[PDB]
């Protein structure tokens, strides 16, 4: 027998002490390489370790469960180990523990697991893990409190049945209470647990809503860290695809002003998700539109539309287009900023959506004033937008065609 085994049998010892010294050794072996992590796993050591949960023991089992939390942390075979030796139901009842050093241990194991497949993630929900979980993250013990929202963060980024637990148990309440909290770390999970959220169906963008997160997420828009503003952005990007009442949630809120000035962020990502987001506003009713205008919004996207980065394009052409789609004084807005020169230059990017957003506003701008229609004009925009009759994407054929036909009808529709 190898290191590895040895430990595994002096893990069931009559002495106490020897007993606790073993998982103290496989646990830091646990928390090297992945190999290191098979090795534990082959040798049995967690279906031992797993019994180890029940001992009388307090601090046999504390040292047990930072095992199997550390084995948790490896591939998704070590992850099915634990969950075949039926470790989560377990995990999951020690979760109410006294001593809180089996809560965190505990709680950690849990949320590595739910890092995991969606398998993983099923397993905790059907084992009752949520609404547990969903009462540590108001636990004393800022550590137990911490490892609970990522774990929550973990399970809603996975099936809806997932996320429709956290928010049937009143989550959602609690976490959008957690994102004005004084750990830096809580108040991060519980945000990227609401952007998870906020990405399932309607019953969940309705539960955020409803729970005065939109407020608070907007708040966070202002972090100084880049860290927890993509994940603010995110959550309200996916709040933004939601249904017309989701999006008059962000307006009033004042997320607008606030998503614009994001534009610029000097962070891919929060541009990537602060487009996305006005993107999605701007597909909304009228007012919505009025609101990205009246912020400014159009002269940024505007400038974004040359951006090097292909995702921010692709979100502020979409943004474009939609505004375009609005009343009149939303496209004198784009026309005032330049908007139609960039984009009859787009026409012909190599990216297919780029260029369908594209060909999308110059047809929504097309039906429009006739200085709209001039600005098309003068932009050489009828040859660009001929040659795209005979292209491949049917949708930007489409969009050509409406658009040229908005133009000789002189806006006539």
């Amino acid at each position: 027998m190898n290191d590895v085994e040895k430990l595994v049998k002096l893990l069931t010892s009559t002495d106490s002490e020897t007993q606790k010294e073993a998982a103290r050794d496989l646990a830091e072996i646990a928390s090297g390489p992945a190999s290191a992590i098979k090795a534990i796993v082959d040798a049995g050591g967690v279906e031992v370790l797993v019994k180890l949960l029940t001992s009388t023991d307090s601090e046999v089992q504390k040292e047990a469960a930072r095992a199997l939390a550390n084995i948790a942390s490896g591939p998704d075979e070590a992850i099915k180990a634990i969950v075949d030796a039926g470790g989560v139901e377990v995990l999951v009842k020690l979760l109410t523990s006294t001593d809180s050093e089996v809560q965190k241990e505990a709680a950690r194991a849990l949320a590595n697991i739910a890092s995991g497949p969606d398998e993983a993630i099923k397993a905790i929900v059907d084992a009752g893990g949520v609404e547990v979980l969903v009462k540590l993250l108001t636990s004393t013990d800022s550590e137990v409190q911490k490892e609970a929202a990522r774990a929550l963060a973990n399970i809603a980024s996975g099936p809806d049945e997932a996320i429709k637990a956290i928010v049937d148990a009143g989550g959602v309440e609690v976490l959008v209470k957690l994102l004005t909290s004084t750990d830096s770390e809580v108040q991060k999970e519980a945000a990227r647990a609401l952007a998870n959220i906020a990405s399932g169906p309607t019953s969940a963008i309705k539960a955020i809503v409803d729970a005065g997160g939109v407020e608070v997420l907007v708040k966070l828009l202002t972090s100084t860290d880049s860290e927890v503003q993509k994940e603010a952005a995110r959550a309200l990007a996916n709040i933004a695809s939601g249904p017309d009442e989701a999006i008059k949630a962000i307006v009033d809120a004042g997320g607008v002003e606030v998503l614009v000035k994001l534009l610029t962020s000097t962070d891919s990502e929060v541009q990537k998700e602060a487009a996305r987001a006005l993107a999605n506003i701007a597909s909304g009713p009228d007012e919505a539109i009025k609101a990205i205008v009246d912020a400014g919004g159009v002269e940024v996207l505007v400038k974004l539309l040359t951006s090097t980065d292909s995702e921010v394009q692709k979100e502020a052409a979409r943004a474009l287009a939609n505004i375009a789609s609005g009343p009149d004084e939303a496209i004198k807005a784009i026309v005032d900023a330049g908007g139609v020169e960039v984009l009859v230059k787009l026409l012909t990017s190599t990216d297919s959506e780029v260029q369908k957003e594209a060909a999308r506003a110059l047809a929504n701008i097309a039906s429009g004033p006739t200085s709209a229609i001039k600005a098309i004009v003068d932009a050489g925009g009828v040859e660009v937008l001929q040659k795209l009759l005979t292209s491949t994407d049917s949708e930007v054929q489409k969009e050509a065609q409406r658009a040229l036909e908005n133009i000789k009808s002189g806006g006539w529709l």
